[PDB]
């Protein structure tokens, strides 16, 4: 009796379970290295630390091209920008003008932590009104990290208020929500097979978007002056300046929608990310009062009433760090980070790997691996620390929250920023607890182009020793 054809084989059910986690268990049948076929494209997925190390730094410019999908298409502007950029001499350029930028903030009135710091203090006293109350605390998020990209981008910030904060969460979510249905790593191309109208709904929010940073950057070529670069549209500005001085090879790189694209991308994910992974401690903290009273105790007697939270005070806060450290690796950001491509025929660990190949690094793995972590599925801050809670240490070599190489994190140094000054100042301001009703946050997660967490409600109490110290 006989077998019948097979056109077609998946490992696994699609749209069941976290592709990220999926990927994983897979690794039990097949090891930290596998491929997948979709007619003519192949993917490669990478699921151990030293493979992973190989991808991105070892041979980080093979494997530094990113895929091309109809829907990054849209969101990049056709691969402009940065994120979904392709690897080139647009990448390269905007890349570094956007690295440059950052390094500015180290001194002055635009000092990082200055400006970081003005926002967080605007967020407390407005979450201080909601005292005795249970809220979501996305949005007041949102709006603190949002005045801070805007003030590194443009050195504007939106006052209390402004509509257009309203108008750009709602993009955000638009095109968060049709960029992919669950992660960027469709097994099945499902958008090119059934009729629908992903692609209409994110070009809709896309438009918006872009209508936006386009009268940003319109008004803006009235105030730029070549003798002022403080901000990051300064930065790209002063470029297609003196690329325009006949015009130099960088002069195409730097039209109008490649500065917006490149704006966009630096404005999106300085939004976004830190807001979620903000969320997602807040989370960590409701479902585990041990640690966070741990937190307030340390956060008092290193730092007290006396005066507000410092950059400085990364040196004494150091379970705080750890508890960051420890939400990067439980629900790292980007779980599979952002697909990556093969630029020329190449190898992974001694297998061939050829051109154009989509190589995919599973993140969720490294974090999770038994080999390597301690009981990884637990949240354990003391992991990054000693025994003697004395300094941080760096537990295992399978951990890369920001990526690593030619492709890493930009964006890092101002995140770690934001996430330390952010849960500084309100650990020692605020109780944060469960709401009367006692519904804990899902600690499950909803996987995106971001790994987001499901809107919760906290509790929001003006500390005891905040208070009897206001005199
Ligand atoms: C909690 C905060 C953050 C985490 C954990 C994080 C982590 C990561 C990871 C894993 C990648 C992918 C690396 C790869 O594809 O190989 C990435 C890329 C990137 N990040 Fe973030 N990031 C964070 C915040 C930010 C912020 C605040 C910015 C602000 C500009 C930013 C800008 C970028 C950009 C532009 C890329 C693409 C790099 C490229 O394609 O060259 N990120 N980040
Ligand atoms: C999709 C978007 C959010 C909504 C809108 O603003 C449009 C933007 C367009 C750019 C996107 C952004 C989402 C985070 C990204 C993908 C990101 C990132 C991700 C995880 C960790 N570090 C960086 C780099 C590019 C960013």
């Amino acid at each position: 009796l006989l077998s019948l054809p097979l056109v077609g084989s998946l490992p696994f059910l699609p749209r069941h379970g976290h592709m990220h986690n999926n990927f994983f268990k897979l690794q039990k049948k097949y090891g930290p290295i596998y491929s997948v076929r979709m007619g003519t494209k192949t993917t490669v997925i990478v699921g151990h630390h030293q493979l992973a190390k190989e991808v991105l730094i070892k041979k980080g410019k093979d494997f530094s091209g990113r895929p091309q999908m109809a829907t990054l298409d849209i969101a990049s502007n056709n691969r402009k920008g940065i994120a979904f950029a392709d690897s080139g001499a647009h990448w390269q350029l905007h890349r570094r003008l956007a690295m440059a930028t950052f390094a500015l903030f180290k001194d002055g009135d635009q000092k990082l932590e200055k400006i970081i710091c003005q926002e967080i203090s605007t967020l407390c006293d407005m979450l201080a009104t909601h005292n005795g109350q249970s809220i979501d605390i996305s949005f007041p998020v949102f709006v603190a990290v949002t005045n801070v990209i805007s003030l590194i981008c443009f050195n504007t910030s939106y006052k209390n208020g402004d509509p257009e904060l309203n108008v750009i969460q709602n993009y955000n979510e638009g095109i968060i929500d049709n960029l992919s249905k669950d992660s960027l790593v469709d097994l099945v191309p499902w958008l090119k097979i059934f009729p629908n109208k992903t692609l209409e709904k994110l070009k809709s929010h896309v438009k918006i978007r872009n209508d936006l940073l386009n009268k940003i950057l319109e008004n803006y070529k009235e105030k730029f002056r070549s003798d002022s670069i403080t901000n990051m549209l300064d930065t790209l500005m002063q470029a297609k300046m003196n690329s325009d001085n006949g015009p130099d090879q960088d002069s195409e790189l730097l039209s109008d929608n490649h500065i917006l694209t490149t704006i966009g991308d630096i404005f999106g994910a300085g939004v976004e990310t830190t807001t979620s992974v903000v969320k997602w401690t807040l989370a960590f903290l409701l479902h585990n009062p041990q640690v966070k009273k741990k937190l307030y105790e340390e956060i008092d007697q290193n730092v007290g009433f006396s005066r507000t939270p410092t950059i400085s005070d990364r040196n004494r806060l150091l379970l705080l760090e750890a508890t960051i450290r420890e939400v990067l690796r439980l629900r790292p950001v980007a779980p599979m980070l952002i697909p990556h491509k093969a630029n020329v025929d190449s190898s992974i660990g001694e297998f061939a790997v050829d051109k154009g190949t989509e190589v995919i690094i599973n993140l969720w793995a490294l974090h999770h691996n038994e080999k390597e972590w301690h009981q990884p599925d637990q949240f354990m801050p003391e992991r990054f620390l000693n025994p003697a809670g004395t300094q941080l240490i760096s537990p295992s070599v399978s951990y890369l929250p920001f990526g690593a190489g030619p492709r890493s994190c930009i964006g890092e140094i101002l995140a770690r920023q934001e996430l330390f000054l952010i849960m500084a100042w309100l650990l020692q301001r605020f109780d944060l607890e469960v709401p009367d009703d006692g519904q804990l946050p899902s600690l499950e997660g909803i996987p995106k182009v971001v790994f987001l967490i499901d809107s919760f409600k906290v509790k929001i109490k003006v500390r005891q020793a905040w208070r009897e110290a206001q005199a």
